[PDB]
């Protein structure tokens, strides 16, 4: 679980997206694993507006936040859930780092803000869902 404040936005995973989220939709896109909805009170979190390649994230199965040397942005090949069928999901972005289903929501930061969310994991790999080119969410 967890979800990313920046002003009247809610940027969480789709697929653990609630009742409210799909009640207060603002944009949603299953490619990328990403639903925004909107909110009555401010949010504080800086987006990230850079191509970093490295950064800290949360993982809430260890209770610690670890460095990471993360890919760019790409289309990659993830297996099927009870959210997807098999399909690519773009926008992805590739670790080594420890990663366990719980972890999605998990925040990806850089020293310029909030990079993205953990969306996929395994084998020991972490996928973040990169949200730096949704440049809406501040204006
Ligand atoms: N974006 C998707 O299609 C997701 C949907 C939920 C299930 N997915 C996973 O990757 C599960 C998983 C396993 C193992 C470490 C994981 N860390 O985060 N998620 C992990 C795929
Ligand atoms: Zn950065």
């Amino acid at each position: 679980s967890g979800a990313i404040y920046v002003g009247n936005y809610r940027v969480v995973n789709r697929h653990l997206a609630t009742h409210n989220d799909w009640a207060n939709l603002v944009w949603e896109d299953s490619s990328r694993d990403l639903l925004v909805s909107s909110t009555t009170a401010q949010g504080c979190d800086t987006i990230a507006r850079c191509d970093c390649q490295t950064g800290v994230y949360y993982c809430s199965s260890r209770r610690k936040h670890y460095p990471v040397s993360f890919s760019k942005p790409s289309l990659i090949f993830v297996e099927a859930s009870e959210y997807y069928p098999a399909r690519y999901q773009s926008h992805l972005m590739l670790a080594v780092g420890h990663s366990e289903p719980g972890d999605c929501g998990g925040i990806l930061r850089c020293q310029h803000g909030v990079v993205g969310i953990v969306s996929t994991g395994g084998n020991g790999l972490v996928g973040f869902a990169d949200v730096r080119d949704l440049l809406w969410l501040d204006e």
